[PDB]
Order: structure tokens, then sequence, then C-alpha cells
């Protein structure tokens, strides 16, 4: 079970004062949308540390993309789940090119050799299935050509989460780049859709992440057999899955931003994880 929190002194939440009035902070299925100002990280850290939470962070670094590992891992050390147990899983075709990065206590890295479009979904579902169940409580699946710039912590953890694509968070659903051909398993028509989620940042409990990756892998195989490739590949399938299986938290675009392409809008109080 879960033990009591200790006594804590913090500002009283005020019912007649919203945290943020400029953005939606809860979905219509009552999942929090995680923005700066919506969470007290001290309360959340207590809750998750009292469960001895271990977070797995997966990245694929193939061919030239191994060059991104050093900055990715060094900045993860500064910003990602600091204080909690972290297990990095680096999937690569070049185990010797993985940089030797100094890790904080309670943090470990495993290099897993591989070797295409389906490799990520396949590797996460039913190649590393048993290992992940034994080793971590949550999985966070991200792209490697990125850097952490600010806190990314236990506020994201939940059974299943997606992240709002920074190019589409203000867009009408008709403008979302979902797969629009009915012949694809990823098809979403013009009158459906909550959000446009990123392929590059999703996660959840190991069980829910394995369900998602298994479903996507199966859908991608069906499309391949039918001679169709979804417009945005695994991201299109991720969007179909999260439409039909609503995430239990949604991360705001603070969690995956491209400052060169999109600047630093007022609505973003922090830029936490960004394109290089």
């Amino acid at each position: 079970f879960m033990v009591s929190l200790p006594r804590m002194v913090y500002p009283q939440p005020k019912v007649l004062t919203p945290c943020r009035k400029d953005v939606l902070v809860v979905t219509p299925w009552l999942a929090p949308i995680v923005w700066e100002g919506t969470f007290n990280i001290d309360i959340l850290n207590e809750q998750f540390r009292l469960q001895n939470t271990t977070i797995g962070l997966t990245v694929f670094a193939i061919k030239k993309y191994v060059a991104f590992l050093k900055l990715f891992l060094e900045t993860a050390e500064k910003h990602f789940m600091v204080g909690h147990r972290v297990h990095y899983y680096v999937f690569t075709d070049q185990p010797a090119a993985v940089p030797r990065v100094t890790l904080g206590t309670g943090r470990q890295l495993s290099v897993l050799e591989v070797r295409v479009s389906m490799r990520r979904m396949e590797m996460i579902s039913d190649f590393c299935e048993r290992r992940f169940l034994s080793e971590v409580d949550y999985l966070v699946c991200v792209d490697v050509d990125m850097e952490f710039r600010d806190h990314v912590g236990v506020e994201i953890l939940t059974p299943l989460f997606g992240t709002l694509h920074p190019g589409f968070y203000g867009s009408s659903r008709e403008a979302f780049t979902y797969e629009r051909r009915p012949q694809s398993q990823a098809y979403i028509p013009k009158d459906e859709g909550d959000f446009y989620y990123l392929g590059g940042f999703f996660g959840g409990s190991v069980q829910e992440v394995q369900r998602l990756t298994r479903a996507c892998h199966q859908a991608m195989m069906v499309d391949q057999a039918n001679g169709i490739e979804a417009v945005w590949h695994c991201e299109s399938h991720l969007n179909k899955y999260l439409l039909r299986h609503k995430p239990t938290k949604v991360l705001s675009p603070e969690y995956l931003w491209d400052q060169q392409l999109l600047g630093w809008p007022a609505v973003l109080r922090k830029l936490r994880f960004t394109a290089v």
C-alpha cells in the first residue's frame, strides 16, 4: 500500500483562483494537462519517492544519431527525474560509440545492440518486454536529437501519457496531420481528434506502454501488408491509439519544443526538453 505523507508546509490551493487561466489544464476525460504552475513538485516527489519509483528512459541512436547521446545523457542527468531511480536504455547499432557519461547515484545505463520503421515499437513490445517489467515502473520513450533544459520530473508519470506537438497545440483538428486515408489503420477522419500528439515523447506504466507499442506494431504490419505507409509513420499510429485509448495525463508543449522553429511564446513558462 501507500504510507502517509509527512507534514508539509506549502501555500494553500485556492479554489476560486485557477493556477493558469490562459490554458486548458484538464482534458474532457479528466486527465491533467501538465503545465508549469499546475503542480507542487514537492508533494509529487514525496508521493513517488515513497513508492520507490524507478523510471526507464528509452532512446534509439542509429547511424549518425549516436553523436547526440552525449548532450542528451548529460542534460538528462541535470534535469530528468533527479532524486529518483533512473534506468537509461540506449538502443544502438554502434555500442562502442556510446559516450561514457558520468551518472548520479541510483541511475544506470544499459546499451542494447540492434540491427526499420517498426524497430522502435517492436523493440519496446516483446523484445525487451520481460526485462522492462522486472526493472522499471514507468517507461518514457523519447528521441535522442534533443536536450533537456529544465525540470522533467514525476509530474509526467501516470499509466499512459502523450505530449502535445509544439506545432499543433493551437490548431483546429482539421489542420492536424493525422493519416487521412481510410485504407490505413491509422486513419482519423476530419471530425475526430482531441489533440495532435508527438511520436517523440510518450510513456506510461510498463504495461500500458507495451500495450500501445504492441497495438502500433500490429497496425503498422497490417498497413505494410496492404501497401500503405502512414503519412507520419509511427506518430500517425500513436495518434490513432491515443484517440481510442485516452491518455491519463497529457504533457504540454513545454515538454517537447523547438525554439529555432517556434521561438519562446508567452504561454510557455519553461522550455524543458528541446530540439538540438
